């Protein structure tokens, strides 16, 4: 799969918005996850202790986590599809240390659109929303090939 340059860019103006904010729309995408799947919660021996949602908004390692996924992100999808050197790292981390399944993969992709429809209607219709999907599904199928490269299922 690929998306064209208008994909791309209906993609990078909304990033653009995030990026007024990384922090907020972290917390916003986290406490989302984290609500709709409380199970992925388990997951951060940081966070699994956290029981409302008060609790995660208060959380300054919550917020820093969520600048830190947004970033690696963010810069992911600034490279429009050339992102083989990002995803080594992140696949080898998230496959063999942290252990996180694919579909939290797709938790977290519905988390960000949720999330972006929401806070941006401006720049987050139809189209757009359409092009986010598309990059985030290219994302987790580059991530699943090297997931399994790696020796994990997913
Ligand atoms: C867009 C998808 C995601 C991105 C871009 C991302 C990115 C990152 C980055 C850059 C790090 C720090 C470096 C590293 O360990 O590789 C990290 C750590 C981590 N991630 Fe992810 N992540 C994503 C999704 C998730 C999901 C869905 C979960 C769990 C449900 C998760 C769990 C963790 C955990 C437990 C750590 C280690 C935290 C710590 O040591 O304090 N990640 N992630």
């Amino acid at each position: 799969m690929v998306l064209s340059e208008g994909e791309w860019q209906l993609v990078l103006h909304v990033w653009a918005k995030v990026e007024a904010d990384v922090a907020g729309h972290g917390q916003d995408i986290l406490i989302r996850l984290f609500k709709s799947h409380p199970e992925t919660l388990e997951k951060w021996d940081r966070f699994k202790h956290l029981k409302t949602e008060a609790e995660m908004k208060a959380s300054e390692d919550l917020k820093k986590d969520g600048v830190t996924i947004l970033t690696a992100l963010g810069a992911i999808l600034k490279k429009k599809g050339h992102h083989e050197a990002e995803l080594k790292p992140l696949a080898q981390s998230h496959a063999t240390k942290h252990k996180i399944p694919i579909k939290y993969l797709e938790f977290i992709s519905e988390a960000i659109i949720h999330v972006l429809h929401s806070r941006h209607p401006g720049n987050f219709g139809a189209d757009a929303q359409g092009a986010m999907n598309k990059a985030l599904e290219l994302f987790r199928k580059d991530i699943a090939a090297k997931y399994k490269e790696l020796g994990y299922q997913g």
